[PDB]
């Protein structure tokens, strides 16, 4: 059967600003770089995957609360304005970018393709717990951020693959447990938790991150391949009889409480509370309001990539 495709909305956007020249422009003078590439970019998703299902997953919250109180370092350097409680942290972004992001919310709303979220959850939890919740098609997570390769699966069926987008759409290729384990050296038999317990140990600076002290990549998938989990290696250091070197052993132990913390930190949601904003997940094959489509798509520039998208569906079988 045709895949779901879950898209990560932010990962996607961000390239599509970075990847469109800015002088593409609305009839008021505002960019739409973003616009026009986020809107081609499921253009050419339907047609290359022909999904009869697909999600544009939301950042309710980027930055959670409850993962900057395990570890406040967690994206504190991409922070603009630090919110209180309740109240998700202003991001800091490009001033022209940020209403291109209220462009794309309210194409996807008046067309009718399915946007879901979650209070106080990430995308990338929104992500998790679709993919880890479906049982009837295979899934195809896309996305540029590396954190989702720990959803691969082949079983339980349906299998999970991450289209991943690090050299753009057209190079992008599908990750599953197989390319993970090759290109990361962790075990193929849970290869998607094995990379967060990878990344976990390493550390990950674009999400500010530190890392175990003293343990980096080669070190922790050697680690990884010797006991198999982070929680055998914690095992190992906690029995001092264990074949872990006494380095290592100090290393680990120094770290046991921020260990603890990033383990939740670092993985994904996968029983996060997500609403969609329709009915189902089914992609709808014409707009819901296309007069309002067609108000906006001209406000917003973008009159010929909707028109494009239309075209791309038409062909769906
Ligand atoms: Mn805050
Ligand atoms: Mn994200
Ligand atoms: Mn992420």
């Amino acid at each position: 059967t045709a895949p779901i495709l879950l898209l990560d909305g932010a990962s996607m956007w961000f390239r599509s600003y970075f990847g469109v020249p800015s002088s593409i422009k609305a009839p008021d003078g505002r960019p739409v770089n973003a616009v026009r590439g986020f809107i081609d970019a499921i253009s050419t998703l339907v047609t290359r995957e022909k999904p009869r299902r697909l999600v544009v997953c939301r950042d309710d919250d980027w930055r959670p609360q409850w993962r900057v109180d395990l570890i406040p370092s967690y994206k504190a350097h991409r922070v603009a304005e630090p919110e209180p409680d309740g109240v998700p942290d202003i991001e800091e972004v490009p001033d022209d970018l940020t209403p291109q992001v209220n462009m794309i919310l309210e194409l996807l709303d008046a067309f009718g393709i399915p946007t879901a979220g979650a209070a106080g959850f990430e995308a990338d939890d929104v992500l998790g717990t679709l993919s880890a919740r479906e049982e009837r098609d295979p899934v195809v997570v896309v996305s540029g951020d590396r954190d989702l390769l720990q959803l691969v699966r082949d079983e339980p069926a349906p299998q999970v693959r991450v289209l991943y987008l690090g050299r753009g759409l057209a190079k992008a290729t599908k990750w599953g447990p197989a390319e993970v384990a090759e290109q990361y050296g962790v075990p193929l038999d849970r290869a998607g938790t094995a990379y967060a317990e990878l990344a976990l140990l390493r550390g990950d600076p674009s999400n500010g991150l530190p890392g175990v002290a003293g343990i980096g990549e080669k070190t922790a998938a050697s680690l990884l391949a010797k006991h198999g989990s982070l929680q055998n290696i914690l095992d190992a250091a906690h029995d001092p009889k264990s074949g872990l070197s006494k380095a290592h052993r100090t290393k680990l132990l120094g770290a046991v409480d921020y260990i603890a913390a990033a383990e939740t930190v670092v993985r994904v949601a996968t029983d996060a509370p997500v609403t969609f904003s329709t009915p189902t997940d089914t992609l709808p094959l014409a707009a819901g309001d296309p007069a309002r489509v067609a108000e906006l798509a001209a406000a917003y520039g973008v009159s010929s990539s909707i028109s494009r998208l239309q075209t791309a569906l038409d062909q769906l079988p």
